């Protein structure tokens, strides 16, 4: 198998499902004791996500093609960025570490389009809701268009990622305002749910989500797994 | 902070354990959303688990070295193997690679040490309980002694770990059968039991247990956490 760098820490809670699939993944094609080979640049989240709201994305950047280059020269085969949310930056990466770089908006991309999808609903940061750097990836190599919370909406499940989620936080309130949101682009003829941030499925289960739902961590694990064993 | 690196999936269900504890003993610290600096090789285990059984443990010490000496040249400050069994090997990642080791067995005894205990059960695999490697350190260093469990005991105790806990299968049945064994131990005038196995504590809740509860994983990460800012 390849030896498979993740580029985690963002938040690091997020970070342990993509570990545990990425395992479990490997022990259900191999089977046994076996485990995934696995390289892991965790990172201070407090500088990325101080860099966020300053808008210093080149910074961000910097640190995470270093980062990968790091793995790189340990090993690492590929590269898989443990967060929705940077992959606004994902061309320093790609551009300036030769390694594989496995997008999580193509592996979201081609299950929204096995499941014959092309209307979704879109949770994640506001950066990722709102911007163009994730949406229109989906839009220009899949033909998916995302439909996202109104503004009040917006501010209410980003505060939430940031200041709950991403501190280990888990709260009944939170996960019914997740799904009475998602309730609401369900009416707007949303044919799924993307979990565009790492941290929403440790919130939401499937079976609170009157929609199907696509876990962007989960999906990003399995591609992780397929490049590792050279299948699908 | 110092960067830590750790040698983990050995297995990796008792890696996570590592991973979660140093990144809440940061951000107790650091606060807000401060997050630890880590470096992980996660090995594929079966490898590792088949040459213990054949005894090739040579061949370990080098795969463990080559990742220790990996993970330094990354950027790795001190280094922490995410496994009791494999401190048989320590001696190799040690002679080999420069950066502070953080042993398992000494964090153990100095948390032993601070409850003021010398006589205490240990649980593990059948490696860990009837070598010298770990034992002999705890009494060479710290004056603690080991009680460990029955021959037939020890060959479930390791069987539990081997098929059932490194697989993320949770069974009362084992469960139970652990508390019982510890239990037992207690009889035998034991004041504490090491989970001297890192998958142990996912399976057996301290309120399953008579004896006060040394869990070797959650004492390795606090002192990894000591250690990468230098308390
Ligand atoms: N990890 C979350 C939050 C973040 O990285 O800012 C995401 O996927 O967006
Ligand atoms: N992780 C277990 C099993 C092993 O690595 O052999 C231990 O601490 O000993």
């Amino acid at each position: 198998m390849k030896t498979i760098g993740l580029l985690g820490g963002m938040s690091w809670e997020s970070t342990i499902p993509y570990y545990r699939l990425i395992n479990e993944g490997i022990k259900q094609r191999l089977g046994g004791l076996h485990s995934a080979q696995v390289l892991l640049h965790s990172v201070d989240f407090h500088e990325i996500e101080e860099c966020q709201r300053r808008g210093e994305w080149d910074k961000t950047g910097d640190i995470l093609a270093e980062a990968a280059l790091g793995l790189q020269r340990a090993g690492a085969e590929g590269i898989v960025l443990c967060t929705n949310t940077m992959h606004k930056v994902a061309d320093a990466i790609e551009s300036r570490c030769t390694l594989p770089f496995l997008h999580i908006a193509d592996a979201t991309g081609r299950a929204i389009t096995g499941a014959g999808m092309t209307r979704v609903a879109l949770l994640g940061t506001r950066y990722t809701m709102e911007q163009d750097f994730y949406r229109g990836r989906l839009t220009e190599q899949f033909s998916i268009n995302c439909l996202i919370p109104e503004a009040d909406e917006r501010a209410k499940i980003n505060q939430i990622i940031f200041e709950e989620l991403c501190l280990g936080q888990f709260t009944e309130a939170s996960r019914a305002y997740y799904a009475q949101v998602i309730a609401r682009l369900a009416e707007q003829g949303a044919q799924g749910v993307i979990f565009g941030c790492t941290e929403i499925g440790l919130l939401v289960p499937e079976e609170r989500s009157v929609l199907p739902v696509f876990d962007t961590a989960a999906i990003h694990a399995e591609d992780a797994v397929a490049f590792m064993l050279s299948l699908e």
